[PDB]
């Protein structure tokens, strides 16, 4: 039986469950696919590797010796086998190294979730329908001529301004099973905004299945600029840089989420939050650029900051764009999924 899902929904299913994309992501990370094939990735393995990174982070902090640190570095590579060819395995002895390996584990985790989902279960059904249902998400195509489509394109167009233009191909209205009920206690909080979240295409089967998640306790808290939360932006330029597109594959996926921010703890610099101050429900990283606040609109009771980029007054800040971080997964209600085309082209700075 052939699926009766619209072709954009079917094409999305194939895109996010694509096994060759999962293998390609691991090769770019230089993981040894012979010692550690796709099907041997596990949650405990990845958690064990995070803990080693936390131990490395504390070895630098406590002035550990070279032998101490090298043995930890080798434990990581025994757990997650890499193939560096001629090259020596990089030593995990600095905050930069552990931050790169932390980000790789973040992405390897969503690949494990996707591949497990794809191989779990059972026929007579179209496999595209079978795998749609595994996502436990209602996925609808938004009409290109609707007003919500026009607002979403305006949000993309206004908040983008580095060597590429963005083209919205498809807009999906999404509803993760159970997420609305989980979000309800926070629908009452004030300061709810519609924000961007970009990620690699290999993460979206996990994102739809399990929602946006917080890094686990084993992960190094110094791996995350503002601590272990869920990160959003108010400008598509910031989020789109996480889509991991290229000349060979110029199509990415990006989310629009309703985020209940409440009272924002405003920071200009990194802070490894493990608990918010009393009275604060979120963090706002202040950027030098902000969408023009006189152009805000309200789409279904949620503020949508689609103003064109203007300068904020903020000085001595390390961020070009605003960032919003919440530390409770229930503060997020995913609303739209966009398939974006990256049209790469240079243009000099005026
Ligand atoms: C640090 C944080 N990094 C990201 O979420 C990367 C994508 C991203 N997209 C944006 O649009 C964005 C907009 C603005 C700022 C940052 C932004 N980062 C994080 C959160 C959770 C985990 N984690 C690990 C295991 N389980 C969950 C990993 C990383």
């Amino acid at each position: 039986m052939k699926s009766k899902l619209p072709k954009p929904v079917q094409d999305l299913i194939k895109m996010i469950f694509d096994v060759e994309s999962m293998k390609k992501a691991m090769v770019e990370y230089e993981i040894d696919l012979q010692k550690m094939p796709l099907g041997k990735l596990s949650k405990r393995q990845i958690q064990a590797a995070y803990s080693i990174l936390s131990e490395v982070q504390q070895a630098v902090s406590q002035g550990s010796s070279d032998s101490q640190i090298l043995d930890l570095s080798n434990r990581f590579y025994t757990l997650i086998p890499h193939d560096f060819g001629m090259k020596k395995p990089p030593l995990l002895n600095n905050a930069d190294s552990v931050q790169a390996k932390a980000e790789m584990l973040d992405n390897l985790l969503d690949i494990e979730v996707a591949y497990s989902l794809l191989r779990g279960g059972s026929s007579s059904k179209d496999p595209i329908d079978v795998n749609y249902e595994k996502l436990k998400t209602d996925i609808k195509v938004v009409d290109r001529d609707s007003e919500e489509a026009e607002i979403i394109r305006k949000y993309v167009k206004n908040t983008h301004a580095n060597a590429y233009d963005l083209e919205v191909i498809d807009i999906f209205k999404i509803e993760r099973e159970g997420e609305c009920q989980r979000y309800k206690p926070f629908k009452q909080l004030h300061n709810r905004r519609l924000l961007w979240h970009g990620s690699r295409t290999t993460n979206f089967a996990g994102i739809l299945s399990q929602g946006l998640r917080i890094a686990p306790p084993e992960a190094p808290v110094t791996g995350y600029m503002f601590g272990k939360g869920i990160y959003f932006a108010d400008m598509v330029s910031k989020s789109a840089n996480y889509c991991h597109t290229s000349q060979g594959d110029p199509i990415g996926l990006i989310l629009l989420g309703e985020v209940a921010l409440g009272n924002m703890y405003e920071l200009k610099h990194a802070s490894h939050i493990s608990k918010l101050p009393k009275g604060k429900h979120s963090v706002k990283g202040l950027g030098k650029t902000t969408p023009d606040p006189s152009a805000n609109i309200s789409l279904d009771g949620v503020d949508v900051p689609l103003g064109t980029g203007i300068s904020s007054g903020v000085n001595d800040t390390s961020l070009l764009y605003n960032e919003y971080i919440v530390y409770d997964i229930a503060q997020v209600n995913l609303k739209y999924l966009l398939k974006l085309k990256f049209n790469f082209k240079t243009a000099h700075h005026h």
